[PDB]
């Protein structure tokens, strides 16, 4: 598809907003531990690793239908171009809480250890599903069958197997520990991610309504929404909550998006 | 309301200043532990979680009345105060530089005591109306004190985004930080700025200077517009946790200073 | 006082340099522990908290006298020295790179000893008058030593902001840092810069170079203006805590160098 | 060779993409622990230090063949491919977000297991010939496996800079990172970028995005020139250490992606 | 000396490169522990702190002779080499990525050993004369090895700033870092750059690239001017501490490379 100039004039710009709730494993809003994974079930050995589905954080994704733009026989057509995005992880302050049931910081007179450890933050804005690459810590892990993971895993999948590809086309089904953004593709999506590992690492997060991210590429072109559909994807693992018993649950937070779009001329394919 | 151009000429600018004391739990200037929470009381179980009001840090809010601008509300165009920029500062930072305070020893009984440390939260906002808030909690089965403003009729959904859990920050020392946070879906007429570092024992990090200004104009060059000539300042500045010798623990907060520059903005009379 | 333009010409610029020694508690050059506080004496209880003067770090402050500018004090306009920029350095940083000093072993008795670490506080200021202070303390029941300048008749309000608790940094080694901080509601005529990192055992981090200048001009392009041709330089550089083998502890401070560039500013006579 | 101007016009630009798999020690894709080292085997003494080849992470290198540019090597000028910019990404970062893997418990046997952490090393390079390396080791009495490429006949001088200990990164998975580092006295025709964080148990930190480009041009506007139409891509990405339940330890590495943009550069025919 | 304009024309620029090996205490290339200090010997008491010379890291320094510039030294103006920019690199950073070296186990005897960590100190300078130094120590009652250069007649004042405690870095591996640091009140003709992170066990952080240049020109656009056609390069790069199985400890350092670009600068002849 040959991309042409930006369409000017009145009504050329639009704005959408949305939020994606986290998918840490308890993914139904009636779940007692909604926003958390179930207690981590640890592998007995390399050969015997069977994580429960509810213990595995997955990517969130939503598809937004935009206003129809196009006569599909005219020489040029228009597409929605995502220009910029304001995005924020919501409910950061809920972590500022030392009375929750948990493990004591010192003895039984102290507060409880707050959520900490490994964090993973990612958002993407694209005109189609985020393209994914498969890679696991262990090729001998047996994943739950109703989740989307790598078929016919071999040791190569502990590194880069160019056959292990997928599209993020379902909310709450693609394990973060299996899939990551494919940098060899995603020509039509901008994605942004940061990771800090560790068992007990302090989480660090910002929040403001003053920051915007521009989505335009080196040529001045943002993601173009095929079939007038905008794709928002995210994961926001903000750490691990430990219970008194010492069992542990991933903690995630929801993400807000506010995307500005304009109208972009393309040559009819 | 349609926003027009900046009003130029003499006396088009004004400047205000204010401080906000922290609301950590002991919120009365006579309280022995003013500027701290009461000893954290830990939930016995998920089902039975009743934090005392005095153990829950809340937001600080102050409303500042600005000079009256409009003589005749029938004119085609009207003026509003526009917040353009703020200098802001957490005060008393060096009060944490203190190893003789009562507490838990760093090593044995010959050493100094462990200074304030652990989870920190800093936020300020400047707005032309109350900061709009979104409700979200660590646990939906916590029972909050009824003399505070918390999410009505909580369900497990409230551990994530429930779009019906919305509030306004309209009272000082009443809205707990562990329940409410700024709503990025609204707040078109406020600017907020926040940072969080967690952990049980993390060292606090803070800066102080009179050389730094934050500009409040949005992408259209328009700052917050003060509805009814009212400027809303909001803040929380939790600088960590102090541990007592008994190992009981208290949140510590510090005051925040504001210096806001404002200018007159023409609007189209909405009636 | 109405500020006018900068004065041009030859000899319109001057430059001064000075150093300020740390005031950690042992403030006399002949003290065995000069540059350190005395062993921290801890409160038995909140109501029983009597920190020795020698255990409390205080601000350093120097007044530099500048060439007189107005031989005739009745002219319709007067000149003032305007502080334009400063290069400043915390000296002797590498003295901390030392694992043999008497103290607490890192591991067992075969290993090096724990270096200076924990809470750091760095501040400098340059003004044409004394730094303006706001008092605020961790505990309003602490009894401070009388030979120091602290908040008069403390009440619980002083654990937060009491607008009556103000002071001027006008004496070297007398204003404790745990009591006073720079007052952001004043200090129109001073530039100050601070950085704090807490913790019991935090690694300190410091840089040193002669390539970096801080510009002191405000948003109207005006620096601090030196009243009575006097320049005020203030500082504190607490670089951490040294722990002794007995587990007693001392604050460790380092000196600060200032190199200040000043120009002649015109002002209308009041 | 004398470097002239950039050749303009249609078809003057190309781009290539490639990925490099990590060489942590288990370097054969059929290895059960591919993408990890074997269990680290520790020296019994300084004199007795024989690390297994499979426990030693090595540099990854690939050579990308570029389209032949010159139809007649007799002309006064010829064309070379010039690497202008690169997008590069460490893939599978999120595979580390895994608390269920067999290993050492964070707390007791009810908790998750400790994830990969400790020393990290990341490096990428784009050049028009092999990366030039300098040898330097932690201990000169270590006996390295003979089928790896290491320093010949080491002496204690090799625990610092011996100007004779030089090599070319011209083999994949053969040059140990603990023996070789990029040589800053050479590599005129390569650009390299590296970052290291040590420590026994440090949390790893990594970013990923498709919005970031690195420009490869030097201060004269010239990027790496590809000799014999070959582009050399080199990397190492050690993300830390995995600890087993037995407390044995394995290095963990991740693959790296490269997307390089090149253009045609005119040179004078030697 | 009055400095005039830059001299143009061909052949007005030159480049040099050099490397400085670390002087950590074992400073002879045939020393078994070259590139390390000897096991730290700790003070028994403040009054008897007698550190062995081989335990004490010192500054590296090299002088580079540049091409001679003035035939006739009776001309009203002369040329000096002016250092304009430097590319510098700490070499061998990846040798630290090594967990099989004899040492202290991370966990038990099945695990790797703890790598180099703790206090780091990085400094480089480029100047047209010796680096000017200021003296300051942790304790004036330490007795330093006589064959090193330290502060003569130390008194307690030397635990802070004594304006008489001055030296020049004119000898390689003789001036202890724990005694001497760059004197910011002098060094008008040298650019130095330093960073320090303390602590016992701190993870070291280091970057390496060939893409970064530091410009050495001052505020008036003048770099270091080379007196008698001599260029002085100085450095220390302590990357932390290696711990042995026994728990004895040794400082670890790495070499530094320099690539400096020089141009010809006109000066007025002082006759
Ligand atoms: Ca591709
Ligand atoms: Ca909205
Ligand atoms: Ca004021
Ligand atoms: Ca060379
Ligand atoms: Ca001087």
């Amino acid at each position: 598809v040959e991309v042409l100039e930006v369409r000017t004039g009145p009504d050329a710009i639009t704005q959408i907003e949305a939020y994606l709730n986290p998918r840490m494993g308890n993914n139904n809003p009636t779940d007692e531990l909604y926003g958390y994974s179930a207690d981590i079930n640890v592998a007995s050995s390399k050969a015997s690793d069977n994580p429960n589905a509810t213990t595995l954080p997955t990517y969130s994704v939503a598809v937004i239908k935009l206003p129809m733009l196009n006569d599909m026989t005219c020489d040029t057509l228009l597409m929605w171009e995502a220009v910029s995005v304001k995005t924020e992880v919501m409910g950061i302050s809920s972590l500022v809480n030392l009375h929750q049931g948990g493990k004591y910081i010192y003895g039984s007179s102290s507060g409880t250890i707050p959520v900490q450890g490994t964090t993973l933050h990612m958002f993407s804005v694209g005109g189609e599903p985020l393209e994914l690459q498969g890679l696991v810590a262990s090729s001998t892990t047996t994943y739950p069958t109703d989740m989307v993971t790598i078929k016919n895993m071999k040791p190569v999948n502990q590194a880069l197997d160019p056959n292990a590809k997928a599209l993020l086309d379902k909310d709450g089904k693609y394990p973060v520990e299996v899939w990551s953004p494919d940098p060899s593709k995603n020509e039509n999506t901008r994605y942004y991610g940061s990771f800090t590992g560790g068992a007990t690492t302090p989480p660090v997060m910002q929040f403001t309504n003053s920051v915007t991210t521009v989505l335009l590429d080196e040529n001045g072109v943002g993601p173009l929404c095929k079939g007038d559909k905008l794709f928002l994807s995210a994961v926001d693992i903000v750490g691990i909550h430990t219970n008194y018993s010492e069992s542990q649950n991933w903690r995630g937070l929801p993400r807000y998006f506010n995307v500005t779009l304009r109208k972009r001329v393309v040559k009819n394919p």
